[PDB]
């Protein structure tokens, strides 16, 4: 109402596009420019998108470029609907679209479609990738060499109905004392469209080195995922979903155990939180979204990006997208 055109006024990011609804935004440095995948929401006069764009930033401070629609549901034969938060990955000269769709039967998997260029256009593959279950891939590039895959989102992500990669409808969420779910992670085969390896569960530690429990919501793993590497440590990422916060986790290894650091982004308008962590010449950015573009609808958001920082104890200062003096809209 006037809640929400104070955030407005004190936004910290103006939506880096206005002329099309985007969300979940991916951002990577391919080829000398920032490259950036996000979903593409859809105004129907509800989360029904069908179809991927790419933006790229050509160097920092650059206005965004929309180079267009890069993929859509109806060539992509194993999907029926909800064409989800995406990542993109490069290897052999190829660039790699991963995305996360839902099947005629209601399930989400994640499927994956190439290209030779990173602004594509992606022919996805016939069938999503072999493995693969729930939603909200993110494609580490590790400085090793190596290619990994993390998803996961419950709820409606679905992450709840799977044990060991096995789905159950009897499978749900833990409650209470038990550990919550964590996100997937598994290694990339070389040929990039398949697992090198069936995933396993990342799990994030508390203070005393105990797996978060399902009932701290303020921190455990909801949704999207996103790993970085920074002084010779992972970061993981993600949204808490009901809670609103994207929190940030450390390992030495890709695989974790992570260890909760703390929030790194504060709530967002709109209900959804979802983000990406990437370098760009002299600086880190968070790349996030939220919905003041579309007056506080959830499912019409806008991306945005904004300056990060690691301190020299290697930890990430919360960012307030409308300030720290603003009223939390969560
Ligand atoms: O993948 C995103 C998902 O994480 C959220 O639940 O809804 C919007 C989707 O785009
Ligand atoms: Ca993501």
């Amino acid at each position: 109402a006037a809640s929400l055109q104070a955030l407005a006024r004190t936004a910290i990011s103006a939506p880096l596009v206005t002329h099309l609804y985007t969300a979940d935004p991916s951002a990577h440095v391919f080829d000398g420019a920032l490259y950036i995948y996000p979903s593409h929401d859809l105004d129907a006069g509800h989360f029904d998108m069908a179809d991927y764009h790419v933006l790229r930033m050509a160097h920092p401070g650059a206005a965004v470029e929309d180079l267009g629609q890069v993929l859509h549901v109806r060539d992509v034969p194993w999907a029926q609907r909800q064409m989800w938060a995406p990542d993109a990955a490069q290897r052999n000269g190829k660039t790699y679209l991963y995305f996360p769709a839902k099947r005629a039967d209601g399930m989400f998997q994640i499927g994956v479609a190439v290209g030779d260029r990173p602004e594509g256009p992606f022919v996805a593959e016939p069938q999503p990738i072999a493995g693969t279950y729930s939603i909200d891939p993110a494609v580490l590039a590790d400085d090793d060499g190596a290619h990994y895959l993390y998803f996961g989102g419950i709820w409606g992500g679905q992450l709840q109905h799977y044990r060991d990669n096995a789905y159950a409808q009897t499978h749900q969420e833990p409650v209470g004392d038990a550990p919550a779910l964590g996100p997937r992670v598994a290694r990339l085969h070389e040929r990039m469209i398949d697992l090198a390896e069936p995933s396993r569960e990342v799990v994030i530690l508390d203070e005393h080195g105990t797996p978060l429990r399902a009932d701290d919501h303020a921190r455990r793993f909801f949704e999207g995922p996103w790993v970085h590497q920074h002084a010779g440590r992972y970061y993981l990422s993600y949204s808490t979903g009901d809670t609103h916060r994207i929190c940030y986790a450390t390992s030495d290894s890709p695989y974790g155990p992570f260890t909760y650091q703390g929030v790194l982004l504060a709530p967002v308008v709109g209900w959804t939180t979802h983000h990406s962590i990437c370098l760009f010449q002299q600086q880190w950015y968070l790349f996030y979204h939220d919905s003041v573009l579309s007056g506080g609808q959830t499912h019409l958001r806008s991306i945005k990006m904004a300056p990060l920082a690691h301190a020299a104890d290697g930890t990430i200062a919360t960012i307030y997208p409308y300030g720290e003096d603003a009223v939390s809209p969560w």
